[PDB]
């Protein structure tokens, strides 16, 4: 699966007392549907879509601002409504963080369910990288480090809530004001069917090139498997957005390689220290992978060194 999920953790640092899917919606998020003016469709998958809108009088400051609004398509049935509400329930439970696309409100009465989140004006990180890659201001190591750290903090936050992401990738990072990176559960805005990076596995479509071997082979999904995917994301960032495993098709030979410990070569713009993060993320043994907090800490050191020399 490609949506966010809360898991149970024992004798970990964080404890799951409740499953947010249960104990339904808190009507404190409720926002007047009529105070939404819809704009362009930002993206859409099989069951739902995300559209840009202006919201009037939203929040404590009740400002007028651009927001993103998620909603179902016509093809959506009961199963689809539940999953949307379930996504709403998780975002309301997680709480806020600077590097997550935050819940601003919802319309669950008087019409179709709408979920209102912060609008990220610059779009996805992968496109941004590929555009910067072919310009003639040009990106510097400090920018690439900042993206890396901001995503790492978002993921360290999720990990602290026993929440797994399951689709970490540059296509799934958004850039908002100041080009700050944010992550979120973007499935419904993702046209998975028409993105060839999602490979058909019988009944599912999975981002095979981003997935830890245990996720691919055992269908295991943990914070540690998210750490592997974050390493692939790092490789994307410091290659300025090449497709992972360049040239290498996804077929039985691909699986044997990753199984057997194959790892991508150092990207053009990764310092050796950043490549060492990638390698640590791609440890075959999941418990030998760093935590997101350890990654944050180490990236913090790389940023100060850059700030000292540069
Ligand atoms: C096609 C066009 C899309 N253009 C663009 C896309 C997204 C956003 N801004 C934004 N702001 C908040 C959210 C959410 O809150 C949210 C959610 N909560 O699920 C989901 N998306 C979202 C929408 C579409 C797509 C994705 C994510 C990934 C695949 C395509 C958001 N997008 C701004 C510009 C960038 C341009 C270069 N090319």
């Amino acid at each position: 699966q490609v949506r966010w999920k809360i898991i149970e953790s024992y004798e970990g640092n964080s404890y799951t007392f409740i499953d947010p899917t249960q104990l339904p919606y808190n009507e404190k998020w409720e926002f007047p549907r009529n105070n939404l003016q819809f704009g362009k469709t930002l993206g859409a998958g099989a069951f739902g879509k995300v559209v840009e809108a202006t919201a009037f009088g939203l929040g404590k400051e009740d400002a007028v601002l651009k927001v993103a609004v998620k909603m179902l398509k016509s093809t959506a049935h009961a199963d689809e409504k539940e999953a949307l509400m379930s996504e709403l329930k998780i975002m309301s439970h997680l709480g806020q963080h600077e590097n997550i696309v935050n819940l601003l409100g919802a319309c669950t009465h008087g019409g179709p369910v709408l979920v209102i989140t912060e609008y990220c004006c610059y779009g996805d990180l992968l496109n941004f990288l590929r555009r910067k890659s072919r310009v003639l201001s040009t990106l510097s190591t400090r920018d690439l480090l900042h993206f890396s750290s901001q995503v790492a903090q978002g993921m360290a936050f999720l990990a602290s809530k026993n929440c797994i992401h399951r689709d970490v990738a540059a296509r799934n990072v958004l850039l908002t004001n100041g080009h700050v990176a944010k992550i979120g559960d973007f499935g419904l805005a993702r046209d998975i069917m028409n993105d060839s990076n999602y490979i058909v596995k019988g009944n599912a479509r999975l981002p095979v090139k981003w997935m830890a071997p245990e996720s691919i082979f055992d269908c295991v999904y943990t914070v540690q498997s998210d750490v592997w995917s974050y390493g692939i994301l790092l490789w994307e960032i410091f290659s300025l957005g090449l497709n992972p495993y360049p040239g290498i098709l996804v077929n039985s030979k691909f699986y044997k390689l990753v199984k057997d410990g194959y790892q991508m070569a150092q990207p053009a713009f990764a310092p050796k220290n950043i490549y060492s993060i990638m390698q640590a993320c791609w440890a075959l043994e999941p418990t030998h992978r760093p935590t997101f907090q350890q990654i944050c800490s180490f990236l913090q050191e790389q940023a100060q060194e850059d700030r000292r020399e540069r």
